[PDB]
């Protein structure tokens, strides 16, 4: 490997072999069907509300998100890079798709497959991911660094439709070598949203724009038709000239075919056909290709930048809503503005990778984090373009704001679930803080909706009522139903009776204030008629009169199945946090008598839950289920964000302490040797809590969550302990293969539940 000197991939970077085969991977521990992709994923291509397309480390375009908010795992195999070189002095060169497999579907036969093993390396440190090709067959080795433009504090570059592949290569040798770089894609238009016809009308144009010194070559991708609908609009692929390169194509080549059309022209010497055709297709699928060909000396190295646009500009919703994704703001909605995107890649990519690199240094930079914490701290946010967003920039037939919504899951397909965005948020708040408060403001917004009408709850076939004035919703709805329009799709239990939302939604206010700089008094102005409201529902919960909610016995908070009766450890502090909260929000408002009042309710409530629950080691897990000693990873969630929004002391610091470490001993310690996280329930004996399959579980998001309040505590070597065994099962060669697509849960033997989750976010949280 000559090539990994040329470029700079940081050592923080994840990395796999291409073409390796994983011998550990985790599958499902549910017996309902439940997601599973495989391991072979890769970082994410495609802004926030751009719809996503997952590049495995195998090369191939794999994990289909553009259909927003579905999750469609297939890999098109027209779309690749390849290289053709050829040695001075040879007769004949060689050509390689650079994919390590081979087609699944009987078509493009005559290209040549199975980029062999031990012959390149997939790096990825997002929002930049890397292959590196060093093959005993290619004298001149290659590098592509591809990504898009996410940019903390950037709301523009941050949601375009866009992907740049910027190439170094470079010839150890001491022969000239011929070599070219070819870009194939099909026409994608039909493969999502058009109900018949998938093909028909598809057709390919040829764009050369010869502006002096940035001289591009594109294909623009597209239909005939002008219909505004999800499934019309435009790909485009293209390749910016350099000195001592020139720029081959063909405009279209079938896909739905073996592939000679293309790959006879470039396999005999690496130049295309130069071929225009625009002629639209009826059944085949078309596709087209991009390429370069130079030649390099002994020593030389040279860099070549090639991107990817798809301007897909409606998302429809399985309700019947239409929407317009955000970069239309900046290039149109006539979904015929992918060559504008790709123009702009190509002509800006050098200032984005330093923007990039501007955001990531502070963290890279400092020497004391150790490089694995890097590693799950970037990756990480691969979620944050890859779980189904949705960024709207106008109903389509017909406002200031742009709603946005994160998917909890795809399995769990809710919109922005606010009792796991408690945890899931942070990148949000930290990253992208304009965004994060208009989620919370949809939120205060729908305090006091109420819908009457009754669903079936799924869990007990009980009816209850969808929305209850005063309860903060559960979700900002479903991509099958209608996002930020229907509230509460989730109905497997009733969110109306929940205990920890209200609390939460207040908690998250405060935190979005201290974390923006507490200056931001407007927005507390808004939302704090819906904070007041919140909390008042809430304390009506307080059947036994000891001034918190009581929880039920019943599913009543984000571990849906674990049972929590009485004054809870868990439900109790974000209360008494949420309470501390609001009295701190009613000072900066001078709203005297809810600072009053929060104050009142906060005193009697902080006073009975320590004498309820402090067993003199840790906070019991609840006062009346037959589990009420376990101790729980998640016990003092109230006294985490109270930390995180400087609300002092809501329990005794040396019981905090005492507990934490009792969560590290236990939960931790005793559970396979620390090395995969916090177990959320463990029983005093040092057995895990049987009471039910969630007590069995890690979740990745509140152990991450678990390190940070432990860091902030002082106790560094527990924090990063504790966190460590998070990443060792999502990344390392010794866990179960969960690299991009972090799941909710694993039990002990490592298996799984729900993939592609919000919650791990939280590892952000770390760096307050
Ligand atoms: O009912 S679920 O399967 O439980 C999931 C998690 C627990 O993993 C809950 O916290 C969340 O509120 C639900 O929307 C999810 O659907
Ligand atoms: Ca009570």
């Amino acid at each position: 490997d000559k090539i990994s000197h040329k470029i700079d991939i940081p050592d923080s970077a994840w990395t796999i072999g291409i073409g390796e085969k994983f011998k550990n991977a985790g599958h499902p521990n549910v017996k309902y069907p439940m997601i599973d992709d495989s391991y072979v994923q890769g970082a994410p291509l495609g802004g926030f509300g751009a719809g996503t397309i997952g590049r495995t480390y195998n090369g191939g375009f794999s994990r289909w998100h553009l259909e927003i908010g579905k999750n469609k795992y297939t890999t098109v195999y027209a779309n690749q890079f390849s290289v053709f070189q050829k040695v001075e002095g040879n007769k004949d060169g060689v050509a390689q798709v650079l994919y390590a497999g081979e087609p699944e579907n009987g078509y493009l036969s005559s290209w040549k497959w199975d980029y062999p093993k031990e012959s390149g390396m997939y790096y990825a440190l997002y929002p930049n991911s890397w292959y590196t090709y060093t093959n005993k067959d290619l004298p001149v080795q290659l590098a592509v660094k591809q990504f898009s433009p996410i940019i903390p504090y950037n709301y523009k570059e941050t949601s375009y439709p866009v992907a740049v592949f910027k190439w170094t290569a470079y010839n150890p040798t001491n022969k000239n070598v011929d070599v070219s770089i070819m870009f194939t894609w099909q026409n994608m238009i039909g493969f999502f949203g058009k109900q018949v016809n998938v093909n028909s009308g598809n057709f390919n144009k040829i764009i050369k724009d010869k502006s002096k010194d940035s001289e591009i070559v594109a294909a623009v991708m597209g239909n005939i038709s002008n219909d505004n609908e999800e499934w019309n609009g435009e790909y485009s692929i293209g390749v910016k000239k350099v000195p001592g390169v020139d720029i081959s194509y063909k405009a279209k080549f079938v896909t739905t075919g073996d592939g000679s059309d293309l790959w006879h022209e470039f396999s005999k010497n690496g130049i295309l056909d130069n071929k225009d055709d625009e002629t639209p297709t009826k059944q085949d699928g078309i596709g087209s290709a991009i390429a370069v060909n130079f030649k390099l000396q002994p020593g030389q190295t040279i860099e070549v930048p090639f991107a990817l646009s798809w301007d897909l500009p409606i998302m429809k919703f399985g309700g019947g809503d239409k929407w317009y994704k955000m970069y239309t703001k900046y290039f149109g909605k006539n979904g015929k503005n992918s060559f504008a995107i790709l123009k702009e890649a190509l002509n800006n990519y050098q200032k984005w990778e330093k923007m990039i690199d501007d955001w990531q240094k502070p963290i890279l930079s400092n020497k004391s984090k150790p490089d694995w914490y890097k590693t799950a701290l970037f990756n990480e946010l691969y979620y944050l373009a890859d779980g189904g967003t949705a960024w709207e920039n106008g109903k389509v037939g017909e406002r200031t704001n742009n709603m946005f919504g994160l998917l909890e899951c795809f399995d769990y397909n809710y919109y922005e679930t606010l009792d796991v965005r408690f945890y899931g948020s942070f990148p949000l708040v930290m990253l992208w803080p304009d965004i994060e408060k208009q989620v919370m403001r949809q939120f205060a917004d729908t305090i006091n909706v109420q819908d009457s009408s009754e669903f079936k709850v799924g869990s007990n076939g009980a009816m209850a009522v969808k929305k209850v004035q005063g309860m903060i919703p559960h979700d900002l709805g479903s991509s099958y139903a209608l996002p930020w329009i229907k509230i509460n799709a989730y109905d497997w239990q009733n969110p109306n009776i929940w205990k920890d939302l209200n609390s939460k939604y207040v908690l998250l206010v405060y935190r979005d204030y201290v974390l923006t700089g507490k200056t931001d008094k407007e927005f507390l102005k808004y939302t704090w008629k819906s904070v007041k409201t919140a909390l008042d529902k809430l304390k009506e919960m307080d059947k036994d009169n000891d001034g918190i909610p009581d929880n039920e016995g019943i599913p009543d908070q984000t571990y849906d199945t674990w049972s929590m009766k009485g004054t809870s450890a868990y439900c109790g502090s974000l209360w008494l946090a949420a309470l501390k909260a609001a009295q701190e929000i009613g000072k900066v408002l001078k709203d005297n008598e809810a600072y009053i009042k929060y104050n009142e309710w906060y005193k009697i409530a902080q006073q009975n839950f320590e004498k309820e629950l402090w067993n003199g080691e840790y906070y019991n897990f609840d006062t009346e289920s037959d589990h009420k000693d376990s101790i729980m990873a998640d016990q003092l969630a109230g006294q985490w964000y109270a930390d995180i929004l400087r609300l002092g002391d809501i329990l005794p610091k040396d019981h905090v302490q005492k507990a934490l470490k009792k969560i590290y001993e236990f939960n931790v310690m005793k559970f396979e040797n620390g090395k995969m996280g916090a177990v959320n329930g463990m029983r005093p004996d040092g057995i895990v809590d049987e009471s039910d399959i969630q007590a069995q579980e890690v979740w990745t998001g509140v152990t991450y969550a678990l390190a940070s309040f432990m860091k902030y505590r002082g106790m560094t070597e527990e924090a990063y302990n504790t966190a460590y065994g998070v990443y060792k099962m999502t990344y390392d060669k010794s866990g179960k293969g969960y690299w991009f697509r972090t799941p909710e849960a694993w039990t002990k033997d490592g298996n799984y539940r729900a993939s592609m989750y919000m919650r791990p976010l939280s590892i952000w949280s770390m760096e307050v």
